[PDB]
C-alpha cells in the first residue's frame, strides 16, 4: 500500500487546489514500482457500473446529498477518547481483546487499514471522519471479517502461497473484500453501500479521464473537494503523468464481490466460509473435507445467522439489488 501513495502527494494537493482544479497532478513513488500489482490492476471493469450507479442515486434520492447521507446516517464525528472506547468494546464483544495494536493516522487515503508491522498485527484508524454509526462497521470490516479470515487462514494447509497451489484455491478476492463490506454495513438502518459504489464507478471513469476530467465528473455525487481528492488518488495509485488516462483498478473488488456474494447467498455456508480463512465462496465444497476447523473463530455476528441473514436481504433492498436484478446480472 505505502508503495502505491505518491511521495509527493502534499506539494501536488496544493498545486491542484490552488490552480481551482485545473492542474493535472505528476505523482511521484518509492522506487520500483511494484509492476506486477500496477500490471494486474491496469483495467476497468464496467461489470456491475449500473449496479454502482443504481446505489449512488438511491442514496442521493433519498438524502439528496451525500454530505446530508453522512451526516444523518453517519452520526457525529468522533474524538480519539471515543474511538478508543468503541475498539475497546468491539474487541471484547469479538472475543480477541490483546491481540492488535490499534494506532491513529492522518496519513490514510482510507477509514481504516489492517497490517503486519514488526510481524505482528495492527489496526490503523483515520482519526479524520471517524463518525458515531459508521465506526462500528468499519470494526466489523477490519477486525471481524479481515483479521479473523486471516487467523483462521493461518491454521490450515493453505496458509501460505504452496498452500495455496498445491489444494488449488481461486484467489481469496473478491470474497474477502465482499463479505468485508457487506459486513461493515451489516446492522445500519440505511446500509447503503456508498462507498463500494463509488469506488468501483471512480475506477471506470479513471481509466478513460485525467486526474482533472476525474474530479470534475465526481461534483455530479460529491461536492467537497477533499472527498474528491481521495477517491482521485485511490483511483490513479501508480498513476506518475495524471493528465493521461489510467486507473488501478484494484477497489473495484468491493462492489464485485459484493454482488457475486449476495448473488449466491442462499448456497454459502457464512461461518463455514470465515472458517476456512482467505478462500473464495467458490471453493468451500472443494476445500470442507480438508479444513482445520477446531479451533477457527467466527465473528459474534454470525452466531444469530437468521438475523445476519435477514441483515443480507436488508441490505439487498436498501440497494436496489433484487433477486431478479442479481439473477439476470449472474445466470450462474
Amino acid at each position: 500500500l505505502v508503495a502505491l501513495r505518491p511521495t509527493n502527494m502534499d506539494r501536488e494537493r496544493d498545486k491542484f487546489f490552488q490552480s481551482h482544479y485545473t492542474y493535472n497532478p505528476q505523482f511521484e513513488y518509492q522506487e520500483p514500482m511494484p509492476t506486477a500489482v500496477l500490471e494486474k490492476y491496469c483495467e476497468a471493469s464496467g461489470q456491475f457500473i449500473h449496479q454502482a450507479v443504481g446505489i449512488i442515486e438511491a442514496v442521493l434520492e433519498k438524502f439528496g446529498t451525500y454530505e446530508h447521507f453522512e451526516a444523518a446516517t453517519g452520526g457525529q464525528l468522533l474524538t480519539k477518547c471515543q474511538i478508543w472506547s468503541i475498539v475497546r468494546k468491539y474487541m471484547q464483544k469479538e472475543g480477541c481483546a490483546g491481540e492488535v495494536v490499534v494506532q491513529l493516522s492522518e496519513d490514510l487515503l482510507s477509514q481504516a487499514v489492517m497490517m503486519v508491522e514488526n510481524s505482528r498485527p495492527t489496526l490503523a484508524i483515520n482519526l479524520t471522519g471517524a463518525r458515531q454509526y459508521w465506526l462500528e462497521g468499519m470494526l466489523r470490516h477490519e477486525i471481524g471479517t479481515h483479521y479473523l479470515r486471516g487467523v483462521n487462514n493461518a491454521r490450515q494447509p493453505w496458509h501460505n502461497a504452496e498452500g495455496r497451489l498445491r489444494y488449488g484455491l481461486r484467489p481469496a478476492n473478491p470474497t474477502e473484500e465482499g463479505l468485508a463490506s457487506l459486513h461493515s454495513v451489516l446492522f445500519r438502518k440505511q446500509p447503503f453501500l456508498w462507498r463500494a459504489a463509488l469506488l468501483y464507478y471512480t475506477i471506470h471513469r479513471a481509466a478513460r479521464m485525467s486526474f482533472r476530467q476525474l474530479f470534475q465528473d465526481l461534483e455530479r455525487y460529491v461536492q467537497d473537494a477533499d472527498v474528491r481528492w481521495e477517491y482521485c488518488v485511490r483511483a490513479k495509485r501508480g498513476q506518475t503523468d495524471t493528465s493521461l488516462p489510467g486507473c488501478f483498478s484494484k477497489d473495484q473488488v468491493y462492489l464485485d464481490g459484493i454482488v457475486r456474494i449476495l448473488r449466491h447467498r442462499q448456497t454459502i455456508d457464512f461461518p463455514l466460509l470465515t472458517s476456512l480463512g482467505k478462500v473464495s465462496y467458490e471453493d468451500v465444497d472443494h476445500l470442507r473435507p480438508h479444513g482445520v476447523l477446531d479451533n477457527t473463530r467466527v465473528p459474534h455476528f454470525m452466531q444469530d445467522l437468521a438475523r445476519y441473514r435477514q441483515q443480507l436481504e436488508h441490505i439487498m433492498a436498501t440497494n436496489r439489488l433484487d433477486e431478479a436484478e442479481l439473477g439476470r446480472l449472474l445466470p450462474d
